[PDB]
């Protein structure tokens, strides 16, 4: 409707498969080459369902802080025959507020969904599902099962993943630049 959802509608295009574990159906951001992101409680095996094609995991890293602290972000490498477009530039380089967010979905139960969510804040500590975990950003949207791994955007910068919600608030993990350096 207006160039917030033209990002997030550029990104999930070319950038998002749907992948399933043992835990369900995930919205997972391809950043680079083989490498995506998805939520950690998605505990990713050997094998991943990509697209519903059976594909080895070449590689899968749970992130944590320097303090030992989860960041629920996993990393995983996938024997794909195909290249992601590389969207490294649109990642923030540090920690941040946002104004005016996009939340973007797309499972076989949430197909092309796009979400305003506006103001995002930086939360820092959040004791999600029981496990402390740093990095979260927070937006006031009434966020539901299924939108896990869901993209958070802004115009021109792709700043985080969904990983929970308490019926009031949403909470996504950070993605940030170093991250992804190779």
């Amino acid at each position: 409707m207006g160039p917030g959802f033209d990002f997030a509608q550029a990104i999930m295009k070319k950038n998002t498969v749907i992948a399933r574990t043992e835990k369900g159906e995930f919205t997972m951001l391809g950043v680079y080459d083989r490498v995506a992101v998805i939520p950690t409680h998605a505990s990713v095996g050997e094998i991943i369902y990509i697209n519903d094609v059976e594909t080895r995991v070449l590689d899968a890293c749970a992130l944590r802080d320097l303090t030992d602290t989860n960041l629920e972000i996993t990393i995983v490498k996938l024997d794909r025959n195909q290249k992601f477009r590389d969207i490294r530039h649109f990642l923030p380089r540090c920690e941040d507020d946002y104004n005016d967010a996009v939340l973007s979905v797309h499972t076989s139960k949430f197909p092309n969904m796009y979400i305003p969510v506006g103001q995002v804040t930086n939360y820092g500590f959040l004791n999600l599902g029981g496990t402390p975990t740093h990095r979260i950003l927070m937006y006031n949207f009434p966020t539901r099962a299924g939108q896990c791994g869901g993209v958070v955007t802004t115009t021109g910068k792709v700043i985080g993943i969904h990983v929970g919600g308490n019926g009031a608030q949403g909470f996504a993990a950070m993605l940030l630049h170093s991250y992804f350096t190779d």
